[PDB]
Formats: C-alpha cells, sequence, structure tokens
C-alpha cells in the first residue's frame, strides 16, 4: 500500500487536537496529509487552525482530487465543509464524527438545532461516510446532557470536547479495519439545511418559558451573533422553576425578566456592552 | 347545595360520552348542565353533538355567566371551546381533560403538533384548570403510541377513546373529593397556538423522510383538510424501512414514491385511488 495511510480533512481544535494525537501516538509526518475546510485563514483564532498545525509539522496539505486514488488510505472527517462522492475513492475507509445523537439533527447548525427544538440531552457519533448526508452506519456514540442554561456555543465546546475523545477512543480500531457498526434508522431521522434557520432569530413570546428561553439560548453564540431584545443583545438566559405570572415581559437596564404562557422565570442578561 | 352539582362544557365524543357515563352511575338529569361549544349545531355527524344529547335527555343548556355563583359545582371542560377565568367561579372544583401528555403541547390542534414535532407517543392528561392554558396540576395521564402511519385523525380518535376512558378512571376521586395532583414542571413544557399552524401546509422535501412523512399525516383530517403534493389531495402516507435513493419524487395516477435526505420509501396515496 501507499506511503500515505490516512488524510485528517477539516478544522478546529477537534481536528488539530485529533491530528496531534495520530502524530504522537499512530502514525509519521510523512504518512499523513490534511485537507483544510475553505475558510482556514492558517493562523490561531478563538479556535487552532489545522492547516497552521499542518505546515508547522511537516505535514502535507493536499486537496480531494489528491487523495481519491490511494490506495487503502483512512479518510477522517472532523468538520470537514465539503460533501464527498464515495466513487471517486478506491478507498472504503470513510469516515466522520457528527455534532450530534444521529440519527436526530442530520444537516449543519447542530449547537442551535437540538436546543431550539427543546432537546435535553446531544451527543457525539463516529460513523461510516455514505453519499447523503450524516447517513452512514454508527460505529460509535456518546450522548451528554444539554443543561439547561447552556447556550449554542457552550453546547459546541461539548462537542469539541467529547468528539476528540470518541476520536481517540476508536481511532485503533479504524486504523485495523476492525470496528462494528450499525445501520441508522428510519424513524427520529431528522435534518436542519443552512435555509431551515435564519440566524438573526425573531423570538416568539406567545410560547412556554422553557420554550422562549431555548429560543434565545439556541442563538447565543457571541462569535458568531448574538439573539436581540429591543436592541440588546443577550448574553446569557437563565430559567428558573420560579412562577411569576403569565406573560410577563419587563425590560431593565442590565437584563429582562420574563415569561411565557406557563409563568417561570426567565432572566436575560444584556451583553455588558 | 344548589340543585346542579355538574356541568359538562365542550363537545364530541367524549363530552357526550363520559356525560352518558354520569348520568348513568352518578347523576340525574335535574342535577347536570351542559355548555355546548359555540359552534355545536346539534347534529350528530362525524362526532356525536352534546347539544343534542341533552336536549334529547332533558339536561339543561346553560351560560358561564349562569353557573359562576353556582356553590360547589364540578366543572369539567371535554374539549370545551372557552378560556375560563377561576376567580369568576364560586367553586374551585374546575377540571380538564387535555389531549396530549403535559407538559408538553398545551394549546391547540393537538393531533397535528406532536406528529409534526416527530413524535412517537401521545397522550391524554387530567389536570385542574388554572388561569392558565393547559397549566394546571396534573391529576393523571395515560400516555400511548402514535403509530408510524397514523394520521391527525386517527390520533384525535385515540385521544376521544382513551380521554373517556381516564374520565371514566377518575370520576369517583373528583366527585368525593379525594384525588391527588401535582404541579407540572417548566422543563419540557411546550406550546402551540392557532396562528403558529398553517392548515395548508406546504411540504419541505429538503428532510428525512420521517420528517416528509410526519408533514404529510400530520395534516391528513378530512372532515378539515388534506395536504396536497402536486395539485393532489392526499389521504394517507406509508413509511417503510427500504431504501431508495436519496431525494426520489414520482407522480402516479394514484401516488407518489417519495424518499428524503435519508433514501427511505415513502408511499404517499391520492385521494382519487378507488
Ligand atoms: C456559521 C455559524 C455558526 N453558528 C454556530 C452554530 C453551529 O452549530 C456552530 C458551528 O458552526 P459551523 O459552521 O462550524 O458548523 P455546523 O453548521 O455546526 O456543522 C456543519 O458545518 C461544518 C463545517 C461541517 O461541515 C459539519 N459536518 C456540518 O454539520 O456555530 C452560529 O451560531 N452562527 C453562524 O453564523
Ligand atoms: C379546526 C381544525 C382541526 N383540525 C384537527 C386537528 C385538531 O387537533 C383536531 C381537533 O380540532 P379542534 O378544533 O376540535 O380541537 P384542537 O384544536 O385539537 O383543541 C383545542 O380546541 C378545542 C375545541 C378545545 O378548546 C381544546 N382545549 C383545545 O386544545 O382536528 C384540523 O386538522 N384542521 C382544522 O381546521
Ligand atoms: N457524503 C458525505 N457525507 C457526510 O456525512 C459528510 C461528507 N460527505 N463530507 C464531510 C461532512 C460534510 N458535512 C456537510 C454537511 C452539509 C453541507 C452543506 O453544504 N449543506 C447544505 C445542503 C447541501 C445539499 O442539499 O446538497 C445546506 O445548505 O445545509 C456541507 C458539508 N460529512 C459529514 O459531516
Ligand atoms: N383557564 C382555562 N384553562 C384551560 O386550560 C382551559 C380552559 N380555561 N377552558 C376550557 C379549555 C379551553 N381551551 C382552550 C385553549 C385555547 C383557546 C384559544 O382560543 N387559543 C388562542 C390563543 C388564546 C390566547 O392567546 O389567549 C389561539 O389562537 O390558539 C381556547 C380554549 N381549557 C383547557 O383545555
Ligand atoms: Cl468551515
Ligand atoms: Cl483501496
Amino acid at each position: 500500500g501507499h506511503m500515505i495511510k490516512i488524510c485528517i480533512a477539516g478544522k478546529n481544535n477537534i481536528a488539530v487536537n485529533s491530528l496531534q494525537f495520530i502524530l504522537k501516538n499512530y502514525f509519521e509526518a510523512d504518512q499523513i496529509v490534511v485537507i483544510p475546510n475553505k475558510n482556514d485563514k492558517g493562523i490561531d483564532s478563538w479556535q487552532k487552525s489545522l492547516l497552521k498545525f499542518a505546515l508547522d509539522n511537516n505535514i502535507k496539505i493536499v486537496t480531494l482530487d489528491e487523495i481519491y486514488n490511494i490506495e487503502q488510505i483512512i479518510f477522517f472527517s472532523l468538520e470537514f465543509d465539503q460533501i464527498i462522492k464515495i466513487e471517486n475513492f478506491k478507498s472504503d475507509r470513510l469516515f466522520n464524527i457528527h455534532f450530534s445523537a444521529l440519527p436526530k439533527y442530520k444537516g449543519v447548525f447542530t449547537s442551535i438545532t437540538p436546543i431550539l427544538n427543546n432537546e435535553l440531552e446531544s451527543g457525539v457519533t463516529l460513523h461510516r461516510i455514505d453519499n447523503g448526508i450524516d447517513t452512514g452506519n454508527i460505529i460509535d456514540q456518546h450522548c451528554f446532557p444539554i443543561d439547561i442554561n447552556d447556550t449554542a456555543r457552550d453546547l459546541y465546546f461539548n462537542y469539541l470536547k467529547y468528539g476528540e475523545s470518541i476520536f481517540k477512543k476508536n481511532i485503533q480500531t479504524i486504523i485495523n479495519n476492525s470496528y462494528k457498526d450499525l445501520k441508522q434508522t428510519n424513524i427520529n431521522s431528522s435534518y436542519f439545511s443552512r435555509k431551515d434557520i435564519n440566524l438573526v432569530h425573531k423570538i416568539n413570546f406567545k410560547k412556554t418559558s422553557f420554550e422562549i428561553h431555548n429560543q434565545i439560548r439556541a442563538f447565543i453564540f457571541q462569535e458568531y451573533q448574538l439573539p436581540i431584545i429591543n436592541n440588546s443583545k443577550i448574553i446569557k438566559s437563565i430559567l428558573a422553576n420560579e412562577f411569576i405570572g403569565y406573560n410577563v415581559f419587563e425590560e431593565f437596564e442590565n437584563y429582562f425578566i420574563i415569561s411565557g404562557i406557563d409563568g417561570f422565570k426567565i432572566i436575560a442578561q444584556k451583553l455588558n456592552k
């Protein structure tokens, strides 16, 4: 087989830390190639750059076209931005870690969609890549709570952490082609595309307190946007069991007090800016 | 105490059958009043008419304003259409059976909302009425499956059946005032108003087969409406485990074959099929 054993394709700390773990434990630089996402700027920001780590560690940056004909290569997507077509590849060893508890929440924006749909838990799922979006057979899953006042940003940093851990847990069996998998069910399968989510959320206040709270915190991801109430950005929502009456809305300098149709207290904290 | 011991307010098979049960087992006609819903024409149709049953059985028809001052009355809403204010009422014996597994799916259209939100089960919940919509303390609940090919209509007939049953199961304790209840949680609570549901549903096909199928079947309730695909009304959707390829969409004389982003076979039957 080839000098090249593995391609890491993707971004952010899950890709960089999983590549570092490969380089330290399994494969040398000359055995690895990397495909960064289109938007990788080659510098560290609020996540580390895959492109930078690869270049710093003498790992070649390649395109998809450059790896299709490499026999037996392991292709591993860690937040990769391109939909692949399996028949382009000689190898069938194609894997992804998806940031949801599949079969739920296929597609994109998976730090927003579980919260917006009232879930109490999410997960990370290692699966085979097939020609659909997050549809391939499941190899391993780790489910974890969405705590009641977690935001989309908090959820995303949990995916990063648990995704890195499920990679480390399973990578030796992927290298040895000794893993087991199971086809996904039709029932419970759900999917959201970019068009399904308006990133400038307009809150429906004719909803339960849990729903209004979930609407707010699903959009709290400051690196991208914060939800806005009367022209103030909200940085945190806090839901309590305290009944304060139905349909409360009051604005204060630093926060809003809100309740929905069931009357439980929400404190929506304004960004201190 | 007053002559009148109980009011049955509301409509359909659950109101009529529960009233019939009360009359057979607990109370006489001259101890009962009814408030039908505003739309009750007194005609048995695909549901029985509470107005007709009361007239046929010599049970007085009343307004809310006529029972507010009645001491100790049991007020039972069985699909009643009016939001009451509890302070209007001398009595605190105010009960509803809600067609969902509370705390989820408060509000309206509850034969549509759980299917549209991808649930595998629903339920009926007996609770105290408080000033909010379906927010009062839960007395009893029975959960049951939404079978994979059930329509909104099929789910409504299960609410009527399990609702009548939970009424019969609990009425002794309401009559003796010995029942127990528990406040609803804030978490998992959800609510839909009339405005949240467009009854002329436009299907989003960039979804999984389970989601496309739920979109179709949640709107199948023929006395009201049927979903329309390519200018054809749909009477049934059937979701299979069979993979047929991603994003299939083919129109035939009597049905559509459809799959979503995960490729599982849906058969959407046209109303015109013989
Ligand atoms: C772009 C963007 C993201 N976010 C949040 C929610 C997203 O879930 C989270 C991560 O955004 P993202 O674009 O990195 O990823 P997601 O949209 O979560 O995941 C998709 O895109 C990745 C690049 C992969 O292709 C993955 N297979 C896809 O599911 O950041 C915003 O809140 N506003 C935004 O404008
Ligand atoms: C009116 C209407 C109803 N439906 C279906 C879905 C509904 O869940 C089901 C029953 O309709 P409905 O109007 O009788 O009842 P729902 O909307 O289910 O229940 C509300 O209205 C009742 C009269 C009570 O006030 C109850 N407390 C409310 O939750 O029929 C339609 O599909 N299209 C429609 O246009
Ligand atoms: N075939 C394949 N299956 C996958 O499960 C998979 C890959 N490739 N490659 C890596 C990654 C890519 N994930 C994604 C997910 C969505 C979009 C995307 O652009 N979605 C568009 C809809 C595209 C369409 O309808 O064709 C959107 O607007 O949401 C891109 C990459 N991945 C698994 O993570
Ligand atoms: N106080 C009270 N609580 C209840 O839970 C209850 C009652 N009354 N009365 C009987 C019945 C009434 N159920 C309902 C539910 C919704 C609407 C309704 O018209 N909803 C409007 C929004 C109402 C609003 O915003 O104030 C809508 O457009 O959906 C009417 C009656 N019921 C429980 O079953
Ligand atoms: Cl990206
Ligand atoms: Cl090969």
